Parts: C-alpha cells; structure tokens; sequence
C-alpha cells in the first residue's frame, strides 16, 4: 500500500482507560496492570474490558497509524465512534460504532456481526490502520508481511467523529502481559 504519507501521531487518552491499564509517560504505550491503578472513576472509562481510546478525533480526511502487537495472545484494534457505550457488556460491531479486527485463541477475525474469519499466513508483529472518512473505508495491513491487506470495511456509516480504539486484552493465561505500542512515523 501507499498510505504511509497520511501518517498521524496518535496518543492515548488516560481518562478513557479501564482503571487497570498503565499508559506510558509519552502516551504511546499501554499494558494491563496486575491491579487497579489508583485512579478515580468517570463516565468515559471502559468498565468491563481493558480498552482505551486515542486522544485524536477525526471527522474528515485520510489517516494512517501503526501498532506493535509483538508476543500478545489477544487484542482488538481499529476505530470507533466518539459516542460508543463505555459501561457494561457489548459486542464490537459497526452497529455499535466499532470498526475493528482482533486476535483471540490463535485466530484473527474482523469485528463484523457476525464476525468474519481473516486469512493471515504471517502472524503480524505490527498492524497498519488506514481510515478514509469521506469514502467510508477502514483498512488493516500486515506490516510484517510487506504491508499485505488483512481486511477492508467499506460502505462504513461512521455517523460521528472517530477515535483510535485499543484493547490490550485479558491476561488470564500469563502469556498476554505485553503492551500495545504506537510505532514511530
Ligand atoms: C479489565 C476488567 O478486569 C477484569 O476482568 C479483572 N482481571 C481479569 C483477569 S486479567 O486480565 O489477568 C486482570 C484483570
């Protein structure tokens, strides 16, 4: 792909994070803590899952960023509406305002309803995410496999400002402690 020139500098928004997440001082890395991280509750925080939003809001244009997922067993990545539900149980679907892919139990799937199987021959260590707001497109790229396409959501109905979306996943196994990292431009 030739989307690299739309690169944007994404930072994480502390105030949206699940209370067990640890966001680095530079706001470029997030990981699961082993306990509550001693922050107050607020209506922005994701309560049920280890999720956080980027600070940036997008309502036009073309945007591209990359995320490092090295040695993780589970994660979700993509974009979501600024107004997604924060509290309680919900599925990641375009109907609920999410355009995402994930890794879970050794398989990759796109967050459609119902979910779609992805065909990845080279497990990615870094994922590229491209958003074209006007075209209604969200695309995912395998940076480890020379930028190969993973998945395209098309005919997206964003219906609001978009935020970068992250889930570091649960660490019940002891094998998913590694962080998500925003990779340099
Ligand atoms: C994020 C919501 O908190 C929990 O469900 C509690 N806990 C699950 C197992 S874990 O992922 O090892 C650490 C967090």
């Amino acid at each position: 792909h030739h989307h690299h020139h739309h690169m944007v500098h994404i930072t994480l928004d502390r105030n949206t994070a699940n209370s067990w997440l640890i966001i680095s001082k530079d706001r470029r890395q997030v990981r699961m803590g082993d306990t509550h991280q001693n922050v107050s509750d607020n209506k922005e925080r994701f309560s049920n899952y280890p999720m956080v939003l980027g600070a940036q809001r997008f309502s036009s244009g073309k945007m591209y960023w990359e995320v490092d997922v090295t040695q993780k067993e589970a994660w979700d990545l993509g974009v979501c509406r600024d107004s997604v539900q924060r509290k309680g149980q919900f599925s990641l679907s375009p109907e609920n305002g999410f355009w995402t892919i994930w890794l879970w139990q050794d398989s990759y799937e796109a967050g459609t309803s119902p979910q779609t199987t992805l065909h990845i021959q080279v497990p990615p260590c870094q994922i590229g995410i491209f958003v074209d707001y006007e075209a209604g497109v969200v695309s995912f790229y395998n940076i480890t496999d020379h930028g190969s396409l993973i998945y395209t959501f098309s005919e997206c109905v964003f219906a609001g400002p978009l935020r970068p979306f992250f889930n570091v996943g649960f660490n019940y196994s002891g094998g998913n402690a590694a962080p998500l990292k925003l990779c340099p431009l």
